[PDB]
């Protein structure tokens, strides 16, 4: 199948969609979520190619700008208001834009991850969400006094594990948190490092809030 880059730069992110075929599953993505697939200083954007069915692929990476509001963090495609952040991200990666990796694949998250955390001495914590179980590990380790990890596990039909962790190793450094999310959403595995430019510790509400938008977004692509 032939590739083309014949869509102009977005103002809303919703001007065009690109249609993908994942082993027979149709995904229809608003092109503003596809910042990685542009040419000429992001003036040419990936497009559907007439004559061809749909890009037949195994995986796609969407990109979202994350923004503080008074109702919380929201995720946005490329638009005229946030464009400078995406352009900085495309230039060197140093802006508040995250990559979400979507693959059509069997879910490989076990239902026994929580058991394994507890088996290793991670502590079970009360959770702000009924659908999540929450875990924390802040053991004193002699050669790393800054160790701190959180885990949030969603089960049911669309499981997820969220790991938020302090990366600081030296006394001379500031605390530096980072997050990984592995999940399964309606036949896709969806893996990402959210809040990529955030060094500060995040609450369960900020993490789960982010992921809830990721699910809704991914489900919007297949729903049509």
């Amino acid at each position: 199948e032939q590739t083309s880059f014949n869509n102009p730069e977005p103002m809303t992110g919703f001007e065009h969609t690109v249609t993908f075929d994942f082993q027979g599953t149709k995904m229809v993505i608003p092109y503003g979520y596809l910042a990685r697939y542009t040419q000429d200083n992001a003036t040419k954007w990936l497009s559907d190619t007439p004559g061809q069915d749909a890009y037949s692929i195994n995986l796609i990476e969407i990109s979202v700008y994350y923004k503080k509001t008074d109702q919380g963090w929201v995720l946005e495609p490329y638009n005229q208001q946030n464009k400078a952040h995406f352009i900085q991200f495309l230039r060197d990666g140093l802006d508040s834009v995250d990559d979400i990796v979507i693959r059509k694949d069997a879910c490989s998250l076990s239902t026994t991850m929580g058991e394994r955390l507890l088996t290793y001495g991670v502590k079970k914590m009360p959770s702000a969400y009924p659908e999540y179980e929450a875990y924390e590990d802040k053991r004193h380790i002699p050669e790393n006094p800054y160790f701190h990890e959180f885990y949030y596990i969603k089960k049911g039909e669309n499981p997820a594990i969220i790991t938020h962790r302090n990366n600081r190793i030296n006394q001379t450094e500031e605390d530096s948190y980072s997050t990984s999310v592995g999940s399964c959403i309606n036949g896709f595995t969806v893996q990402y490092y959210p809040f990529i430019r955030e060094k500060q510790q995040l609450t369960q509400q900020e993490l789960v809030g982010y992921h809830q938008q990721v699910e809704q977004l991914v489900q919007s692509f297949v729903n049509n």
